[PDB]
């Protein structure tokens, strides 16, 4: 997240890590919300490596021993069966991964809420995204878990041709694009949270940004929108 916060330990507890093994150790790679006690959602192209996966749950610190870390295998993984990898603009970048155990819910760990099936945010509506993705373009990840509010920006501006012009669809959000905060590389999967009724509920899941940079004026952060997907992600829930 470029241009972010640190978040308080507590605030974001349905964020998850999403880290491969590399050689003696593990790493970051990429965002994701817990959405059962053992299901995951991420965006496909975080899961397109054939890597040993596991998620963390409860984390904040990626180099610090917070007290409050769960760590537990990836089972399975089931991916869009739309999503094509080298055509991220389609859309369908979303991924649910069935975890090897239950995780234990409390402060730090809880369930995303998901929105309501169609439901599309108005333009300029509240939202922050979250995750220890590079704080700079070209940089490294954050240690600690970062924030930055990053307001909606709807179809008819985003798919402008200043914007994005074809490359965003309606199966998609986008958010932010002031040039100063954005999402960047590592924060990929993980959510937008914006607030509804009061509720913060998780409407995206982060996809692409510019190959320009992460802060790109009038290059907002583009998200699967969840709300889209609820039928998906509940068919897939029922059958595994
Ligand atoms: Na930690």
């Amino acid at each position: 997240v470029v241009g972010g916060t640190e978040a308080q330990r507590n605030s974001w507890p349905s964020q998850i890590s999403l880290q491969y093994r590399s050689g003696s150790s593990w790493a970051h790679t990429c965002g994701g919300t817990l959405i059962r006690q053992n299901w995951v959602m991420t965006a496909a192209h975080c899961v397109d490596r054939e890597l040993t996966f596991r998620v963390v749950v409860g984390e904040h610190n990626l180099n610090q021993n917070n007290g409050t870390e769960q760590y537990v295998g990836v089972q399975k993984i089931v991916v869009h069966p739309y999503w094509n990898t080298d055509d991220v603009a389609a859309g369908y970048d979303i991924a649910l991964l069935r975890l090897a155990q239950s995780v234990t819910l409390n402060s730090y760990v809880q369930l995303g809420v998901l929105p309501r099936a169609g439901t599309i945010l108005a333009n300029n509506s509240p939202c922050y995204i979250t995750g220890w993705g590079l704080t700079r373009t070209n940089g490294q990840l954050a240690q600690t878990l970062q924030q930055a509010y990053l307001p909606t920006v709807d179809y008819a501006i985003c798919s402008s041709s200043s914007y994005w012009g074809s490359t965003v669809k309606n199966s998609m959000v986008c958010a932010g694009g002031d040039g100063v905060r954005s999402g960047c590389q590592g924060d990929s999967g993980g959510p937008l949270h914006c607030l509804v009724n009061g509720q913060y509920a998780v409407h995206g899941v982060t996809s692409f940004v510019s190959r320009l940079g992460c802060n790109v004026t009038r290059k907002p952060t583009v998200f699967t929108r969840v709300s889209a997907y609820i039928s998906w992600i509940n068919n897939v829930i029922a059958s595994n």
